[PDB]
RNA sequence: GGAAAUUAGGUGCGCUUGGCGUUUUAGUCCCUGAAAAGGGACUAAAAUAAAGAGUUUGCGGGACUCUGCGGGGUUACAAUCCCCUAAAACCGC
DNA sequence: CGGTTTCTGCCAAGCGCACCTAATTTCC
DNA sequence: AGAAACCG
């Protein structure tokens, strides 16, 4: 029993081996993707979505301030049956006019409301700052300088750009930004002041208003709310992993950091020159540091020696530019905790009521509120009140350590199985998803490999990116549980060995465009013709992609006209969106989102397959389509073919399930990965499990009569009357399975 | 390899916003034309995934908040099952 | 039918957290 | 990447 399994982790494969008293016992790849940032495109919409919702309601806000204050009617301000709001119908004047109209006479009400809203639609870029400059940067500054010739941004918009013409040119130039530039882009704080100046001037010409409307208007419409809670995203002490990391700017992490630098060097000028400090010596240098949160490396020097160069750079030895701050502005455990909250509540008013529980008066809350701290160590506070006391001792960070008898939290408790990944102490680390899902595929292979073949002795992983093999390792060797040696199992392969032992053992050239070279590299980790033996008998393992969720439909709204051609008139268009295939939504027509499902039927009396296609839209409606797809002539769409009592249901498909196909032109049928189902066609998209072009056989190339030595797919494979058609399922280690019958699975709404 | 610290650069995840673009309803200006009918530039406003949910607080509201294109667990497979994945305020009574 | 082509939303500014990398210091 | 029209 010399039992070792090796592994080749990468970002989108899961290449492994098992050897037993040094000869090659299985062998698999497993390919679960074919794309760096999977979370980006939900962020991005998830961010778009909620700052139109809160412009509509900060809009909506405004619109009942005027309806009240002006005695207007609200409704006036609101679309009627997808048809422009009553206020801006007829002939209408520009708002860009109506604000330069401001600043000399008087508004009537309604174009006053108008005015309110135009500056409130788009407020303006909020320059909080105030370091390369960006294209919006570099806009608001030139627009800011050609601002000051003027009274307003409105009549700075309607002066120079409104309705004026271009350079020898009929045409107008834009007010608004137009195709990726950004030149017209003005800072927030200029729009607030305009809104401000023409309340005034408005006042001064006979608009009276209430004694709260202006501070009402003008705190809605700028609005701005501050960073969400983000304390749980706070990580863990390493040492008392139930207590959050303490932040930076907090006097314990100050004397903390500080007493670590100076121990430090003293002790590195004790191995390097041989000089032992004083314990007066550390309270030299921390008493400077202390007095000004600062200490340069010239007085560092000074107060113990010559002008002499240590393993360093720059002028500050410590440097804590907050300290300051923060000693102006003000138990030990209050400024600790009041830290805290400056650190994490971004919010200025739900700061202030957290400070406001300690015992200081409002001239501290103020000052401690304008403070900006971040960043935390690696300890907490109830690590940092056993440590600092010895520290200020003279002892160093490892001999107070010890003396408390503080260790890392190392887990002790091992299964046969590798537990989840999102249960171990290494799960807070890890924010990539690319990351989370890659070592979800090396568990999933693994736990399949000691279901089938029990306990091992050592496991071997592939360091190449190569962080996450490190961390892998470490993941397995604290959870994983093995067979003893005798009476160290998880070890990390160089990949600088894999290339060179990859030409000594004479693979290099063997697969390199096929999917089978991460196993072949998964062998070599385990230690020639009889492993090609075993590379050959290889069934590439898929995962099928059962993910109901994604985009509804494409981001285009299409103007209905666009269809007419293809899809035979406007009585077209409304056949294809009774099929589904096309959406409107909010009166816009959209394509169809991913086709993350399709149905097989099969007619009980003429063998006949047919194909119900199912997208992203069908299950958000929850209601699952029942018609399948017929071909149509090239204008006109025909009828689909609903399923009645006289189809029977076969199988669900999802792309990379396995299925078992035979063409009329095939003598065998052949196992293929399904990859698309073509509408239009009513055919199939397949691809060879290990996209291997050199071992194709005659009836393979029949399928795969296009094949090629960079892809192994076959197109336009017709589904009605295919010979063979059966549905298969592929285990994690490559193990082909029948798959027995399942009821349609429905959507539930 | 492991623990702590410092500086610099970077990746991802998360949050708060800005500007486009598109579709829709209108308007402004100009241009061709006998007319009918067109064309272009520009401005405004609405919409910008389908659709849902919710405590603080007895009830109601939106001039409140949140979920809605990601990941994990489960397994002839990985999903619509189970987790990551809520919580206050304001107005009226 | 079946092989091939067409067409897909985008950028900017700044603040947080988790990490990575490159140096450097103390310890095991 | 992946839906689906195009085209002969």
């Amino acid at each position: 029993m010399a039992r070792i399994l090796a592994f080749d982790i990468g970002i989108s494969s899961i290449g492994w081996a098992f050897s037993e008293n040094d000869e090659l016992k299985d062998c698999g790849v497993r390919i679960f993707t074919k794309g760096e940032s999977l979370a980006l495109p939900r962020r991005l919409a998830r961010s778009a979505r909620k700052r139109l919702a809160r412009r509509k309601a900060r809009l909506n806000h405004l619109k009942h301030l005027i309806a009240n204050e002006f005695k207007l009617n609200y409704e006036d301000y609101q679309s009627f049956d997808e048809s422009l709001a009553k206020a801006y119908k007829g002939s209408l004047i520009s708002p860009y006019e109506l604000r330069f109209r401001a600043l000399n006479e008087l508004l009537s009400k309604q174009d006053f409301a108008r005015v309110i809203l135009h500056i409130a639609k788009r407020r303006g870029y909020d320059d909080i700052k105030n370091k390369e400059k960006g294209a919006i940067l570099k806009a608001i500054k030139q627009n800011e300088e050609k601002l000051a010739n003027y009274q307003s941004v409105g009549e700075y918009l309607y002066k120079e750009y409104f309705q004026k013409f271009k350079e020898n040119s009929k045409e107008f130039t834009n007010v608004r930004n137009k195709k990726e530039s950004y030149e017209r882009c003005i800072a927030q704080s200029f729009l607030k002041d305009e809104l401000k100046l023409i309340f005034k001037k408005q006042r001064e010409f006979g608009f009276s208003f209430s004694k709260k409307f202006e501070e009402e208007v003008l705190s809605v419409a700028f609005y701005k709310r501050a960073l969400k809670d983000f304390s749980h995203l706070v990580g863990n002490c390493s040492f008392f992993t139930d207590e959050k990391r303490a932040p930076k700017n907090s006097p314990l992490a100050f004397m903390f950091v500080a007493l670590t630098r100076i121990i430090n060097l003293l002790n590195n000028l004790k191995n390097t020159e041989g000089i032992l400090y004083t314990k007066d010596d550390l309270n030299a240098l921390l008493n400077e540091v202390l007095k000004n949160g600062t200490l340069t490396y010239k007085q560092t020097k000074k107060l113990l020696g010559l002008s002499d160069d240590y393993e360093f750079k720059g002028e500050k030895g410590t440097y804590f530019i907050e300290f300051k701050k923060y000693k102006e502005f003000i138990s030990q455990d209050d400024l600790n905790e009041i830290a805290k909250d400056i650190t994490l509540i971004k919010d200025e008013i739900k700061l202030k009521k957290a400070l406001a529980k300690y015992d200081l008066n409002q001239n501290q809350i103020d000052s401690l509120s304008k403070l900006e701290f971040k960043d935390h160590l690696n300890i907490s506070f109830k690590a940092l009140k056993l440590v600092t006391p010895l520290m200020l001792e003279g002892k160093k960070y490892d001999e107070a350590c010890n003396e408390l008898n503080l260790k890392v939290a190392i887990n002790e408790d091992k299964k046969d199985f590798l537990p989840a990944f999102n249960e171990t102490y290494y799960k807070d680390e890890v924010t990539n998803p690319v990351v989370l899902r890659a070592i979800k595929e090396y568990r999933k292979v693994l736990n399949a490999l000691l279901k089938k073949y029990g306990k091992v002795h050592k496991i071997n992983i592939e360091l190449g990116g190569g962080y996450i093999a490190r961390l892998v390792l470490n993941y397995t060797k604290d959870y994983l549980d093995f067979l003893p040696l005798s009476d160290v199992h998880v070890e990390a392969k160089s990949g600088m060995l894999t290339s060179a032992l990859r030409h000594t053992w004479g693979f290099s050239a063997k697969d390199r465009n096929n999917h089978l070279h991460h196993a072949i590299d998964a062998v070599i980790i385990a230690y020639r013709q009889k492993v090609l033996d075993k590379i050959d008998e290889i069934f590439v393992s898929k995962p099928e992609r059962k993910k109901p969720s994604g985009a509804l439909h494409e981001e285009t709204f299409r103007k209905e006209e666009e269809f007419y051609q293809s899809y035979g008139g406007k009585e077209g268009v409304l056949k294809a969106l009774e099929l589904g295939k096309i959406r409107k939504v909010n009166g816009k027509i959209v394509k169809n989102g991913d086709m993350f499902r399709v149905d097989i039927f099969k007619h009980k009396k003429t063998n006949k397959f047919y194909a119900v296609p199912i997208y992203t839209m069908d299950f958000a409606l929850k209601v699952l389509p029942n018609k399948a797809v017929a071909r149509s002539k090239k204008g006109e769409i025909k009828d689909w073919i609903l399923m009645d009592e006289n189809y029977e249901f076969c199988f669900s498909l999802y792309k990379d399930s396995l299925i078992l196909i035979q063409t009329k032109d095939m003598q065998e049928p052949e196992f293929v990965y399904y990859n698309a189902f073509t509408s239009s066609t009513v055919s199939l998209i397949v691809s060879k499990h290990d996209n291997k072009f050199e071992t194709l056989s005659k009836n393979q190339k029949i399928l795969f009569k296009n094949a090629n030595e960079k892809e192994v797919i076959a197109k336009s494979i017709g589904i009605q009357n295919l010979k063979v058609f059966e549905k298969y399922i592929v285990s994690a280690l490559g193990e082909v399975t029948k798959a027995e019958f399942r009821q349609r699975e429905d959507f539930k709404k």
